[PDB]
Protein backbone atom coordinates (compact mmCIF):
# COMPACT_ATOMS: atom_id res chain seq x y z
CA UNK A 1 0.00 0.00 0.00
CA UNK A 2 2.91 2.48 1.18
CA UNK A 3 5.07 3.80 -2.02
CA UNK A 4 9.12 2.84 -2.27
CA UNK A 5 10.56 5.98 -1.21
CA UNK A 6 7.85 7.24 1.39
CA UNK A 7 6.72 5.35 4.70
CA UNK A 8 3.55 5.06 6.32
CA UNK A 9 1.84 3.78 9.29
CA UNK A 10 -1.86 3.00 10.30
CA UNK A 11 -2.88 6.57 8.68
CA UNK A 12 -0.19 8.49 9.31
CA UNK A 13 2.15 9.29 5.92
CA UNK A 14 5.42 10.22 6.54
CA UNK A 15 7.09 11.40 3.38
CA UNK A 16 8.64 14.49 5.07
CA UNK A 17 12.46 14.92 4.53
CA UNK A 18 13.38 12.55 1.13
CA UNK A 19 13.70 15.42 -1.17
CA UNK A 20 10.62 14.69 -3.36
CA UNK A 21 9.53 17.26 -6.10
CA UNK A 22 6.25 15.59 -6.45
CA UNK A 23 4.02 13.49 -4.55
CA UNK A 24 3.51 9.40 -5.23
CA UNK A 25 0.79 9.02 -7.17
CA UNK A 26 -0.57 6.25 -4.78
CA UNK A 27 -1.44 6.57 -1.23
CA UNK A 28 -3.29 4.43 1.05
CA UNK A 29 -7.16 4.57 0.63
CA UNK A 30 -7.49 4.93 4.72
CA UNK A 31 -5.71 8.04 6.24
CA UNK A 32 -5.47 10.93 8.96
CA UNK A 33 -2.56 12.87 8.19
CA UNK A 34 -0.37 13.26 5.24
CA UNK A 35 3.38 14.77 5.71
CA UNK A 36 4.23 16.50 2.70
CA UNK A 37 6.87 18.95 4.81
CA UNK A 38 10.49 19.68 4.28
CA UNK A 39 10.54 19.14 0.22
CA UNK A 40 10.86 20.11 -3.09
CA UNK A 41 6.60 19.70 -4.07
CA UNK A 42 5.93 22.66 -6.01
CA UNK A 43 2.37 23.76 -7.53
CA UNK A 44 2.67 21.20 -10.34
CA UNK A 45 3.89 18.21 -8.70
CA UNK A 46 0.36 17.58 -6.91
CA UNK A 47 -0.83 14.94 -8.67
CA UNK A 48 -4.59 14.37 -10.28
CA UNK A 49 -5.90 11.71 -7.79
CA UNK A 50 -5.61 13.33 -4.65
CA UNK A 51 -9.23 15.10 -4.10
CA UNK A 52 -10.63 11.35 -4.47
CA UNK A 53 -9.13 11.12 -0.50
CA UNK A 54 -11.93 11.12 1.72
CA UNK A 55 -10.65 10.04 5.05
CA UNK A 56 -7.43 12.41 5.40
CA UNK A 57 -8.06 15.36 7.69
CA UNK A 58 -4.72 17.16 8.09
CA UNK A 59 -1.73 17.94 5.64
CA UNK A 60 1.36 19.05 6.23
CA UNK A 61 2.63 21.27 3.38
CA UNK A 62 5.21 23.82 5.08
CA UNK A 63 8.78 24.49 3.78
CA UNK A 64 8.08 23.57 0.58
CA UNK A 65 8.35 25.12 -3.77
CA UNK A 66 4.92 25.94 -3.52
CA UNK A 67 4.01 29.04 -5.78
CA UNK A 68 0.19 29.64 -5.67
CA UNK A 69 -2.72 28.18 -3.62
CA UNK A 70 -2.61 24.32 -4.52
CA UNK A 71 -4.82 23.02 -6.63
CA UNK A 72 -6.52 19.23 -6.48
CA UNK A 73 -6.76 18.95 -2.69
CA UNK A 74 -8.66 16.70 -0.85
CA UNK A 75 -12.66 16.85 -0.03
CA UNK A 76 -12.17 17.08 3.42
CA UNK A 77 -8.94 19.09 4.95
CA UNK A 78 -10.14 20.16 8.48
CA UNK A 79 -6.63 21.27 9.28
CA UNK A 80 -3.87 22.76 6.74
CA UNK A 81 -0.37 24.27 6.72
CA UNK A 82 1.05 26.07 3.79
CA UNK A 83 3.74 27.88 5.40
CA UNK A 84 8.00 28.81 4.42
CA UNK A 85 6.63 28.59 0.77
CA UNK A 86 6.69 31.29 -2.30
CA UNK A 87 2.55 31.48 -1.88
CA UNK A 88 1.41 34.60 -4.27
CA UNK A 89 -1.85 33.79 -5.75
CA UNK A 90 -4.81 32.55 -3.86
CA UNK A 91 -7.80 32.72 -6.53
CA UNK A 92 -11.84 31.87 -5.36
CA UNK A 93 -11.30 28.75 -7.31
CA UNK A 94 -8.28 26.72 -5.35
CA UNK A 95 -10.30 27.68 -2.41
CA UNK A 96 -14.01 26.66 -2.98
CA UNK A 97 -12.28 23.62 -3.46
CA UNK A 98 -12.45 22.42 0.08
CA UNK A 99 -15.66 22.48 1.26
CA UNK A 100 -14.41 21.71 4.74
CA UNK A 101 -11.32 23.98 6.27
CA UNK A 102 -11.26 24.32 9.89
CA UNK A 103 -7.75 26.13 9.75
CA UNK A 104 -5.29 27.51 7.19
CA UNK A 105 -1.29 28.61 7.60
CA UNK A 106 0.17 31.24 5.19
CA UNK A 107 3.50 32.31 7.53
CA UNK A 108 6.56 33.44 5.40
CA UNK A 109 4.88 33.82 1.84
CA UNK A 110 4.48 36.74 -0.56
CA UNK A 111 1.05 37.28 0.00
CA UNK A 112 -0.51 40.77 -0.62
CA UNK A 113 -3.65 43.17 -0.25
CA UNK A 114 -3.87 42.71 -4.44
CA UNK A 115 -3.21 39.12 -4.47
CA UNK A 116 -6.37 37.87 -3.01
CA UNK A 117 -9.34 37.65 -4.31
CA UNK A 118 -12.10 40.35 -3.65
CA UNK A 119 -14.61 38.16 -1.06
CA UNK A 120 -12.59 34.70 -1.87
CA UNK A 121 -13.28 33.62 2.24
CA UNK A 122 -16.54 34.25 2.34
CA UNK A 123 -17.92 31.01 0.76
CA UNK A 124 -15.98 29.03 3.78
CA UNK A 125 -17.57 29.25 6.52
CA UNK A 126 -15.98 26.48 9.04
CA UNK A 127 -12.77 28.74 8.83
CA UNK A 128 -12.28 29.88 12.80
CA UNK A 129 -7.81 30.28 12.93
CA UNK A 130 -5.95 32.33 9.98
CA UNK A 131 -2.21 33.25 10.20
CA UNK A 132 -1.20 36.06 7.57
CA UNK A 133 1.75 36.68 9.36
CA UNK A 134 5.51 37.78 7.68
CA UNK A 135 3.66 38.56 4.29
CA UNK A 136 3.43 41.61 1.72
CA UNK A 137 -0.10 42.48 2.60
CA UNK A 138 -0.83 45.89 2.15
CA UNK A 139 -4.75 46.10 4.00
CA UNK A 140 -6.60 43.50 5.70
CA UNK A 141 -9.21 41.86 3.16
CA UNK A 142 -12.77 43.08 3.08
CA UNK A 143 -14.01 38.99 2.30
CA UNK A 144 -13.89 37.14 5.21
CA UNK A 145 -15.92 34.61 7.21
CA UNK A 146 -17.52 35.33 10.93
CA UNK A 147 -16.70 32.09 12.27
CA UNK A 148 -13.19 33.10 12.56
CA UNK A 149 -11.87 32.93 16.51
CA UNK A 150 -8.49 34.08 15.98
CA UNK A 151 -6.46 36.02 13.45
CA UNK A 152 -2.63 36.97 12.81
CA UNK A 153 -1.05 39.73 10.55
CA UNK A 154 2.38 40.06 12.20
CA UNK A 155 5.29 41.30 10.80
CA UNK A 156 3.20 42.32 7.47
CA UNK A 157 2.75 45.97 5.24
CA UNK A 158 -0.12 47.19 6.56
CA UNK A 159 -0.87 50.87 6.57
CA UNK A 160 -4.12 51.59 6.80
CA UNK A 161 -7.81 49.50 7.78
CA UNK A 162 -10.40 49.99 5.83
CA UNK A 163 -13.88 50.09 7.75
CA UNK A 164 -16.26 47.21 6.43
CA UNK A 165 -12.91 44.60 6.83
CA UNK A 166 -13.73 43.87 10.39
CA UNK A 167 -17.36 44.80 10.69
CA UNK A 168 -19.70 41.63 11.08
CA UNK A 169 -17.08 39.52 12.52
CA UNK A 170 -18.61 39.02 15.92
CA UNK A 171 -16.78 35.65 17.20
CA UNK A 172 -13.42 36.95 16.41
CA UNK A 173 -11.23 36.68 19.79
CA UNK A 174 -7.84 37.28 19.37
CA UNK A 175 -6.01 40.05 16.98
CA UNK A 176 -2.30 40.17 15.91
CA UNK A 177 -1.32 43.46 14.47
CA UNK A 178 2.63 43.63 14.43
CA UNK A 179 5.30 45.30 12.95
CA UNK A 180 3.39 47.30 10.79
CA UNK A 181 3.05 50.66 9.33
CA UNK A 182 -0.03 51.74 11.04
CA UNK A 183 -0.36 55.15 12.05
CA UNK A 184 -3.69 56.46 14.02
CA UNK A 185 -4.99 57.73 11.23
CA UNK A 186 -4.29 54.64 9.03
CA UNK A 187 -6.25 52.22 11.62
CA UNK A 188 -10.24 52.55 11.21
CA UNK A 189 -12.32 55.28 12.95
CA UNK A 190 -14.39 52.66 14.63
CA UNK A 191 -13.08 49.13 13.73
CA UNK A 192 -12.84 47.42 17.10
CA UNK A 193 -16.28 48.81 18.57
CA UNK A 194 -17.88 45.84 17.27
CA UNK A 195 -15.62 42.82 17.33
CA UNK A 196 -17.81 42.29 20.97
CA UNK A 197 -15.87 38.93 22.03
CA UNK A 198 -12.44 39.87 21.37
CA UNK A 199 -10.21 39.08 24.36
CA UNK A 200 -6.90 40.26 22.93
CA UNK A 201 -5.39 42.87 20.84
CA UNK A 202 -1.92 43.38 19.94
CA UNK A 203 -0.48 46.43 18.04
CA UNK A 204 3.46 46.12 19.13
CA UNK A 205 5.97 48.17 16.59
CA UNK A 206 3.79 50.46 14.48
CA UNK A 207 3.80 53.84 13.63
CA UNK A 208 0.90 55.20 15.65
CA UNK A 209 1.00 58.93 17.46
CA UNK A 210 -1.58 58.29 20.28
CA UNK A 211 -3.76 55.36 21.72
CA UNK A 212 -6.87 54.66 20.21
CA UNK A 213 -10.94 55.52 21.18
CA UNK A 214 -14.39 53.02 20.69
CA UNK A 215 -12.13 50.21 22.05
CA UNK A 216 -14.58 47.00 23.29
CA UNK A 217 -14.40 46.30 27.21
CA UNK A 218 -16.72 43.58 26.84
CA UNK A 219 -14.07 40.32 27.09
CA UNK A 220 -10.97 42.37 26.19
CA UNK A 221 -8.13 41.25 28.98
CA UNK A 222 -4.78 41.97 27.07
CA UNK A 223 -3.92 45.64 25.21
CA UNK A 224 -0.96 46.12 23.54
CA UNK A 225 0.64 48.92 22.83
CA UNK A 226 4.25 48.70 23.13
CA UNK A 227 7.38 50.02 20.74
CA UNK A 228 5.09 52.70 19.09
CA UNK A 229 5.49 56.72 19.28
CA UNK A 230 2.29 57.83 21.20
CA UNK A 231 2.89 60.82 22.66
CA UNK A 232 -0.68 61.77 24.22
CA UNK A 233 -3.41 59.25 25.52
CA UNK A 234 -7.47 61.35 25.45
CA UNK A 235 -9.32 60.08 28.72
CA UNK A 236 -11.84 57.99 26.69
CA UNK A 237 -8.85 55.60 25.29
CA UNK A 238 -8.85 53.49 28.87
CA UNK A 239 -12.68 54.38 29.44
CA UNK A 240 -15.09 51.51 29.82
CA UNK A 241 -12.42 48.81 29.72
CA UNK A 242 -13.57 47.23 33.04
CA UNK A 243 -12.46 43.87 31.98
CA UNK A 244 -9.13 45.22 31.31
CA UNK A 245 -6.38 43.01 33.16
CA UNK A 246 -3.24 43.59 31.27
CA UNK A 247 -1.94 47.05 29.72
CA UNK A 248 1.53 46.62 28.30
CA UNK A 249 2.61 50.65 26.75
CA UNK A 250 6.81 50.15 27.07
CA UNK A 251 9.01 52.14 24.63
CA UNK A 252 6.68 55.14 23.59
CA UNK A 253 6.61 59.11 23.68
CA UNK A 254 4.29 59.70 26.69
CA UNK A 255 5.60 62.83 29.07
CA UNK A 256 2.21 63.27 31.37
CA UNK A 257 -1.41 61.90 31.65
CA UNK A 258 -4.35 63.89 32.41
CA UNK A 259 -6.46 63.68 35.46
CA UNK A 260 -8.96 60.61 35.55
CA UNK A 261 -7.38 58.27 33.28
CA UNK A 262 -7.02 55.13 35.15
CA UNK A 263 -10.63 55.45 36.89
CA UNK A 264 -12.38 53.31 34.52
CA UNK A 265 -10.15 50.51 34.73
CA UNK A 266 -11.81 48.04 37.70
CA UNK A 267 -10.45 44.28 36.72
CA UNK A 268 -6.52 45.90 36.22
CA UNK A 269 -3.42 44.08 37.11
CA UNK A 270 -0.73 44.72 35.29
CA UNK A 271 0.20 48.33 34.28
CA UNK A 272 3.34 48.58 31.94
CA UNK A 273 4.56 51.76 30.92
CA UNK A 274 8.48 51.55 30.45
CA UNK A 275 11.23 53.33 28.76
CA UNK A 276 8.88 56.32 28.70
CA UNK A 277 10.38 60.48 29.32
CA UNK A 278 7.87 61.41 31.90
CA UNK A 279 7.89 64.42 32.77
CA UNK A 280 7.62 65.33 36.56
CA UNK A 281 6.10 68.42 37.28
CA UNK A 282 2.91 70.12 39.26
CA UNK A 283 0.15 68.75 37.00
CA UNK A 284 0.74 65.21 37.55
CA UNK A 285 0.55 65.22 40.75
CA UNK A 286 -2.41 63.59 41.10
CA UNK A 287 -0.44 60.02 40.23
CA UNK A 288 1.42 60.09 43.61
CA UNK A 289 -1.80 59.97 45.66
CA UNK A 290 -3.12 57.31 42.97
CA UNK A 291 -0.32 55.02 43.33
CA UNK A 292 -0.56 54.83 47.24
CA UNK A 293 -3.92 54.40 47.19
CA UNK A 294 -5.05 50.86 45.69
CA UNK A 295 -1.72 49.27 43.73
CA UNK A 296 -0.79 46.19 46.11
CA UNK A 297 -1.88 43.74 43.63
CA UNK A 298 -1.79 45.59 40.81
CA UNK A 299 1.25 46.39 39.71
CA UNK A 300 2.95 49.63 37.77
CA UNK A 301 6.67 49.08 36.16
CA UNK A 302 8.42 51.79 34.55
CA UNK A 303 6.66 54.49 35.66
CA UNK A 304 10.21 56.90 36.80
CA UNK A 305 10.74 60.69 36.40
CA UNK A 306 13.49 61.76 33.41
CA UNK A 307 12.84 65.08 33.13
CA UNK A 308 14.00 67.26 35.40
CA UNK A 309 17.40 66.12 35.50
CA UNK A 310 17.34 66.66 39.18
CA UNK A 311 14.57 63.49 40.34
CA UNK A 312 15.86 61.48 37.18
CA UNK A 313 16.02 57.48 37.94
CA UNK A 314 13.00 57.84 40.84
CA UNK A 315 9.30 57.01 41.61
CA UNK A 316 6.48 59.13 41.19
CA UNK A 317 4.85 57.42 44.08
CA UNK A 318 8.23 58.24 46.91
CA UNK A 319 8.50 61.61 46.01
CA UNK A 320 6.59 64.17 47.11
CA UNK A 321 6.57 68.51 47.23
Amino acid sequence: SCPSVCRCDAGFIYCNDRSLTSIPVGIPEDATTLYLQNNQINNVGIPSDLKNLLKVQRIYLYHNSLDEFPTNLPKYVKELHLQENNIRTITYDSLSKIPYLEELHLDDNSVSAVSIEEGAFRDSNYLRLLFLSRNHLSTIPGGLPRTIEELRLDDNRISTISSPSLHGLTSLKRLVLDGNLLNNHGLGDKVFFNLVNLTELSLVRNSLTAAPVNLPGTSLRKLYLQDNHINRVPPNAFSYLRQLYRLDMSNNNLSNLPQGIFDDLDNITQLILRNNPWYCGCKMKWVRDWLQSLPVKVNVRGLMCQAPEKVRGMAIKDLSA
